[PDB]
């Protein structure tokens, strides 16, 4: 007889929890996030944050596009190693020293706060393996070039060699795996290494080298000096293009280590480039200095499609996500089969997003993943999770996080919160399925708030903003709501935004098919001084009234987000803060308004919800088209909350808003400050609201937030 599992529950208690997501992807590498964000928590405590969602703290690729710590090169690495750039101990954040007392700083301040967890993949290890690859989709199907030729791939368990292997020193040290390697990993999005990377013959067979001795090598004429002398650059065995060989004077003579593309008979090309720079001759080059040799062979490698990702069929698909996922390899064995399970996801396929892919169906992975969780949990003192990629890998690791979480917390979830990152469905279905054992994200809302409020001039009804959630709160309310956390904006969502205009900057259509013309490639574009230039240019858009790029009606969503019954609501901290400047020093035109709507919320937010769709001027036909009003009831007399929303600057109606009657002949004062009208409800607590539309860059058609005096 087992009592070991609750599961949340949506109601007044977990309504009572707000989330504040603290960092975006473009704040500056500036090692001081966690020394500031230490200050904070009375700040947060105001505006009735309970939970502290903290970026991704692991050691980051050092190419990583944002160093934000999700292209992970070290999974226990979090400020402690000096595997930083110029061998920092900081992340992009700071040390884990400062990580330990700002953790140690919030808590004291009555916050909890949650780790970014990121199961899914790693990203950038410093050692190559040999693998099979087989050129699939993000979903693992055989990938049909659909922006290009239109082909499916003839790319079906060919011989690749791939960075596969590492973890750097924590993993060392912590780890239950103590290295990452190819047996680990369902596979890896395209490396542009180039598919005739291993040397081969003229047919197709590759080369081998085992040993000095041994039988089972097949080499060519001219490698048989360096195979008996045992000096040549290898991958398991195989031959790299990029391989040095001793050339002349092979056993006994370390000074004529030479690259070995020099007779590589397939390869007509290369000893011209070194032609036209300067080593004229087969012999020019067995001379020379390695330096300027190294230099210029190396230069020539990057010019062939063979060598590159110009062999690998991208799918030049150019994603405003900056993530292609279409562009990836399945690890495969020879015949073509695969050990990886690829279908244990939430969304029963999509296991591909980027980097080195995790087998989080091998059973080695999986002790090794709820190790992970552990030594964190023991070591920094998260109380939760935030589970980034949820929905793309093998499903039991989210179950066996709940269980690590029960094992170190118990029935006492609502002080422990788990929420994975969710924008399908599925994952509803399988939270429920499971007793929820995590809040699942309100993805559904977050596009209806962009139709129906982000949008300039709303093609849809902005009524749907009750029924098109994960939470219907239409009529009565849910009598049992699914547990969510819910959000206007978030670090993914703004990045879109901003590769947007980038895309724009580099006349990049994304989705665009190439036939006629060779493809283009937001990768290969990207560059800092762009990122600049499309950062100012969304900066200056938030501010305009008829903006192009950032959401309209920020304040307008946010009042609908912060008074919904059934969920819990986060605040994304480059919506009160200028995103790309250091760490909460510019506040942004939406500042003093959200940080009111919380202010709010925390006195008035309580009771039964209620949405009326009206009929204006701008819509006498069909009710809740422009204009709506969201009701909190209150508790007492003293609480409660008419939110009231239109989306047309034309707007002329007067409204009945029935606030109930216990709110009877009471002053109503908008919190927003947008109008300063004192409204007196009615003997039965009804509002007479005279809804006058507008058009700036707060507001376009109508706010009003109602809250009864004390
Ligand atoms: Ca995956």
């Amino acid at each position: 007889v087992l009592f070991q599992g609750p599961g949340y529950s949506s109601g007044p208690e977990l309504d009572n929890r707000v989330i504040f997501q603290s960092f975006s992807l473009y704040q500056p590498y500036e090692s001081n996030m966690y020394k500031i964000l230490a200050t904070k928590g009375d700040l947060l405590k105001e505006w009735g944050i309970t939970d502290v969602w903290l970026p991704p703290a692991y050691r980051s690729f050092n190419m990583a596009r944002y160093m934000e710590g999700y292209a992970i090169a070290d999974r226990y690495d979090l400020g402690e190693f000096n595997q930083g750039p110029n061998n920092e101990r900081a992340t992009k954040y700071g040390t884990s020293d400062e990580l330990k007392d700002m953790i140690d700083k919030l808590h004291a301040a009555g916050l909890k706060v949650q780790l970014d967890l990121v199961p899914n993949q790693l990203l950038g290890l410093n050692g190559r393996e040999a693998v099979y690859v087989t050129r699939v989709d993000n979903n693992g199907d055989l990938f049909k070039n659909p922006y290009t030729t239109g082909l499916t791939t003839r790319i079906r368990a060919d011989l690749y060699l791939a960075y596969t292997k590492g973890g750097g020193q924590g993993q060392a040290k912590y780890g239950y795996i103590k290295e990452w390697n190819k047996n680990y990993f369902n596979g890896t999005s395209l490396q542009g290494q180039g598919m005739g990377r291993v040397m081969t013959d003229d047919n197709g067979k590759p080369y081998r080298f085992f040993g000095p001795n041994d039988p089972r090598n097949y080499l060519p004429s001219w490698l048989e000096e360096a195979a008996a002398a045992n000096k040549i650059n290898t991958v398991d065995t195989y031959l790299p293009v990029d391989g040095w060989y001793a050339a002349k004077d092979a056993a006994t003579s370390d000074q004529y280590w030479k690259p070995m593309l020099i007779h590589y008979a397939k390869d007509k090309g290369y000893l011209s480039f070194m032609s036209q720079h300067g080593f004229a001759t087969v012999d020019d080059i067995i001379n020379g200095d390695n330096a300027e040799i190294a230099k210029w062979t190396n230069a020539y490698i990057q010019s062939r499609p063979e060598y590159g990702f110009g062999s690998e069929e991208r799918s030049y698909k150019n994603d405003n996500t900056g993530v292609d996922d279409q562009d990836q390899f399945l690890f495969v064995e020879e015949n073509g089969s695969t050990k990886h399970n690829i279908h244990n996801t939430i969304h029963g396929n999509y296991e591909f997003l980027v980097g080195l892919d995790i087998d989080n169906s091998n059973p080695t992975v999986r002790k090794e993943q709820i190790h992970w969780m552990n030594w964190l949990l023991d070591t920094y003192k998260f109380d939760g999770f935030r589970i980034d990629a949820a929905t793309h890998f093998d499903k039991q690791v989210l179950l066996d996080e709940a269980d690590v979480r029960k094992a170190h917390f118990g029935n006492d979830l609502n002080n422990h919160l788990s929420y994975i990152e969710s924008y399908t469905s599925k994952a509803e279905k399988f939270e429920n399925e499971n007793g929820n054992p995590h809040l699942t994200m309100d993805w559904a809302l977050y596009y209806t708030l962009q139709d129906t409020l982000g949008k300039g001039t709303p093609s849809q009804k902005l009524s749907t903003i009750a029924t098109n959630s994960v939470v219907n709160r239409s009529g009565s309310g849910s009598a049992h709501a699914i547990p969510n956390w819910s959000f206007v904006n978030n670090h993914d969502q703004e990045k879109n935004r901003v590769n947007t205009i980038m895309l724009d900057l580099y006349g990049i259509k994304t989705g665009e098919k190439y036939t006629t013309t060779p493809p283009k490639s937001f990768a290969d574009l990207y560059d800092k001084e762009t990122e600049k230039k499309a950062l100012a240019i969304y900066k200056d858009d938030m501010k305009r009234v008829d903006k192009k790029y950032a959401p309209n009606n920020v304040v307008s969503q946010y009042a609908f987000l912060l008074t919904n019954k059934d969920t819990v609501p986060t605040i994304y901290y480059g919506d009160l803060y200028q995103t790309d400047a250091s760490y909460m020093s510019k506040p942004t035109l939406y500042y003093e308004p959200i940080t009111k709507l919380l202010k709010m919320r925390k006195a008035y937010a309580y009771g039964g919800q209620k949405i009326t769709g009206y009929t204006s001027n701008t819509s006498p036909e069909t009710a809740g088209q422009d204009l709506i009003a969201s009701v909190r009831y209150g508790k007492d007399r003293y609480t409660g909350v008419a939110v009231v929303i239109g989306t047309n600057p034309k707007t002329d109606t007067t409204i009945k808003v029935d606030m109930g009657t216990k709110h009877a002949n009471q002053v109503f004062k908008d919190a927003t400050g947008f109008h300063s009208e004192k409204l007196v409800a009615d003997n039965k607590g009804v509002l007479t609201i005279r809804v006058k539309g507008t058009a700036n860059a707060l507001v376009k058609g109508y706010l009003g937030v109602w809250v009864p005096t004390k």
